[PDB]
């Protein structure tokens, strides 16, 4: 990653044992569960593509997500080069060549070269701009890999609501409901799929409860 | 977060693997007992929003509970905007614009306005403000799960008294009593609760007495 | 905590993640064995009230212990207050207001008045000042705790020396005996509760005998 | 390895007691499936020759890879001197040599040489030249390695397609398929070893068929 | 302990979780085996005396061992105050008063002056002085517990001779034989104490025999 | 060890506790294992001679082994001192004196000495000149510890060519073969301890194969 040494200059380090280690077990551990996201996100903060191509990169099974990721990050890559087209011919000497899709997702540049872009002023942020990419193709691979539609997800019997609530906004983020739909199920769905018993005590409640005042009520 | 340097500049530094892995095994372990909102707090010290977010998000399990933070988040975020509103229209060309709640609760502010919000002089200090309103949600969730009111909690038979004065306080804590009902309960409720053997003993010793006084007494 | 930097100042550090779980850990392991106190002491090393109070706070069980401790709290809190009375009415504009109790307990001061206050010149050390309070009361706790007087610490018919004396010590050291009464049971109690056939050797060693000549002598 | 100070100069650590661990148990547990090498180059940045040979020493198993590494080292090492001879007789008193291939892979150079050398303006980057050397050999191995065919990786008749997939692609990956053949196996190879109802959706889907596309396909 | 920082003055650092752990942790899983003593040695590099008693205080068994300390390190304290009495009434203001052995054991020193003795100029380093003190201390309890006198250390007729040596080497480590007993062993009660066949063959080989020798002999 | 700080002066830092423990843990594990060794110089990477007596002496069992290897150091002391004898008489005031056999082995040299010594323009390099020796002794407790010779492995009549060739070379490796006899016995011993189906594969492929060609074939 690229970081702020302790005198204020934006400078290269390694990155840590520690770090390759966490990714590699929160992969072996939670698959593409969506909160494997923010994990990654997280663990390469400040990362250069070479960093989180490493990252992908040791990543041992999961060979039918990365390769629709790369797929994603062809179609980024080349999306990019439709809207910022570099000139063919050769490098002023000495000078920053700019960088094409291949070149921020790390494939066609070289370290130097990247340690060069995040550090210009201002900076070209390849890190930031292959992060988001790699996301976007994450975000799809954790959709693919949900396993319940939210149509599914219905209050036993037995089932304390609680548990019945976990389930059904567990599986609302991995099918990737926007906030505003998080936001309205509470009013909708999320009564029709309760059990009869709390059912009739949640339509009781009217409209506008929270959610606290429905995981109380039905207590 | 956001760090004093080596030599007394104030700096943006990445998570480190180990805080994030902490929160995601606490949680892990204990859920919403009361004791994992400080350490909550602890592992948080100088965070940014964005950090804040990324703690919460990494969090895979709960979502009945985090979906209830967001809300709670969203009531103080509307209360900060009703009390500091904002000016519509463009941004003074170079200078720092006023954050909205929703700017505090890192939602629609990127990392580098946090770190011109908490480094100002003096800060506007973004990421406690946010801390704050999460904390209150926190508090919420455990009071929520907390599973026994602290009229149930009544000494066994052959119940040590320690053992049954934990339970009594473990309860009230979780149930959020304040301090000075903590402070009182030794004169009361925690007397009539204990089995007719230590009752006896406490209702002896008097008014005024400690629970050092109260403890060595049934033991 | 409050460290000094690479550079010689005195600066605000976050409590570690590693700190955090040490402390955790070894009150799940080892609850009020009398070597948690040098353990919290040690682990404690520079902290600010803010510090302390966190470390005591993120203690999941042991509630009976922690109510005790916040009576000890007051109680000391309370004779500062009669020791140090403070001026009621406006600060001087700018100027550091004097500690009350409370403000040492970190209960009513902010974590910047407690760094002001331990980093002014010459310190005002409100982080070592708690410190002592705190352990005060778990010394209390330990004493509390102390499953067996030393009466009942007596050498068992096959049992090694070796292990009796461990056995008697380690019961002294809860019991808080003085280090004037450890060095002196080496010439009474310890000989009285040795069994028939060493308590004959050590009566023959004669007075004046080192803890390390009777050991031997029972081998 | 070569590093930068926080002054920024570049100079010699010591290799971790955690780098030494983290590669000796990716061996251990992973032995040379594909995803060992990017963990070898990222556990390897910034290391000097003899960093590079303290890590391939340092694996206890595998000699008969260890013995085809040496080889394929010693082939680079043959072909660097064919490209860039070094003159005979003495050094230029207080100078720079030039590096032979055995000085590039360590084993006839001293650390102070090779530092002399990654640390020269501009550098001659031994570490980087060596570590390209290792890479090529552990590739062989890695494919050496590779237990199946890719013409044996058939879908099971109840054998998830996802599954499947994941069987396929980490199976080109071991055999060292380009990128090329990876992006094309999927209109090809990956339908024909489809089992018949999958295959029969597949054919369906027409030629141009994205991977998310088939394996949703196939759900 | 006291450090140096990075940039070359003497300063307090904290003891470390790590250092604490990994004490307490060796003490239990290896009580005095011999060994311990320089595991000891090299946790404690730098430490001040408070230091010293907090790695000795957070050891929770062996409390006849620790009493054992104590007597000892006050046998040393009274050595020390023989050889270097100190000026009863009062410091001079501001100045350095000297340390008593009391002060080196850090019972009636603060940390500010046992700090401002080991950075004295030039320094009185009464953290190494009593180290020195307690380490004393440790070999006779080493010494104490070592369970078998190397006169029972004898090889078994199917015991491998490197088996019989270790045991043998091991025996005299605890026991604290000189290395002049320790290299002189090899030519007779090492001989003497192994078994018929290997006793003949070492007979056989003549004196002067190194023990690389005898083991390849005895093989 | 001694290091750089980050402002480039050599100065003696602690070895640490990860340090210690690797090195303890490693010996436990791998006992005289050929690959031992290699951890053993990398963990002592700008070790002082007290640091290596340290890692040694924290080695609890092997104590045949530690004696061979003190026999060994003295060996190398003596031929040091023949070679390089020292001023009998008094030290120039305020002087280096040059280091004898036992001070370079750590014995009669005090840190201090050690660290001026290592740190003299140009430095003499005493740590490095004992590691050199111990290393030497190491290598002959990894020969003796060799439990088979290469004479008796020999390829099983199912046992995999693959899984043969790593004995071997494991052998070989422990029974210290040069790297002369390694690279030739690919053509001779290999082939000749190889099972009839895999010897006469073998023996078809004529001169001058590789390993790697020697294994694909038998594959
Ligand atoms: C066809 C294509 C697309 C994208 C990439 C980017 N990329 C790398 O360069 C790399 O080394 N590993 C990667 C792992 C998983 C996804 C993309 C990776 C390569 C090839
Ligand atoms: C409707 C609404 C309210 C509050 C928030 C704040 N917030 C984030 O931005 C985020 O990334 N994760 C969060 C996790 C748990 C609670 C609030 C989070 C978002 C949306
Ligand atoms: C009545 C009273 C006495 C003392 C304290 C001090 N104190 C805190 O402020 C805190 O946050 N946690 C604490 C945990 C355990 C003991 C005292 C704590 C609070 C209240
Ligand atoms: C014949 C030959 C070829 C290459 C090398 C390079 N090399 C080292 O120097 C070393 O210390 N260990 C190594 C381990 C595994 C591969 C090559 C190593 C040595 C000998
Ligand atoms: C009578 C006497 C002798 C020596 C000491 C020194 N000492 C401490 O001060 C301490 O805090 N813990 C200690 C643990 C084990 C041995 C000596 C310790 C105290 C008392
Ligand atoms: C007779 C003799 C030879 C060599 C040494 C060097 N040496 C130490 O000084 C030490 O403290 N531990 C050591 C452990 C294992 C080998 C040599 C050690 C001492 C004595």
């Amino acid at each position: 990653p690229i970081v702020q040494n302790l005198q204020g200059q934006m400078v290269h380090q390694c990155i840590s044992p520690r770090t390759l280690n966490a990714w590699v077990k929160v992969v072996e551990e939670k698959a593409f569960s969506p909160e494997v996201i923010p994990m990654f996100s997280a663990l390469s903060c400040g990362a250069t593509p070479q960093d989180l191509n490493t990252m992908l990169n040791t990543v041992g099974g999961h060979q039918a997500a990365m390769q629709m990721l790369k797929e994603t990050i062809n179609e980024e890559a080349a999306e990019w080069d439709r809207l910022h087209p570099v000139h063919a011919g050769p490098i002023a000497p000495g000078q920053m060549r700019e960088p094409r899709g291949s070149d921020i997702a790390g494939t066609t540049s070289t370290l130097q070269e990247q340690i060069g872009w995040m550090t210009h002023n201002p900076p070209i942020p390849v890190g930031e701009i292959y992060k988001r990419w790699i996301i976007l193709g994450l975000n799809k691979i954790v959709r693919m890999y949900s396993p319940t539609s939210i149509l599914d997800i219905r209050q036993g019997p037995k089932e304390p609501f609680r548990d019945y609530v976990d389930r059904f906004y567990k599986t609302l983020r991995a099918e990737q409901a926007s906030q505003e739909v998080k936001n309205a199920a509470t009013e909708t769905l999320l009564v029709q799929n309760a059990n009869p018993d709390c059912k009739t005590i949640l339509k009781a409640l009217g409209p506008g409860a929270t959610l606290e005042e429905m995981m109380t009520a039905c207590q």
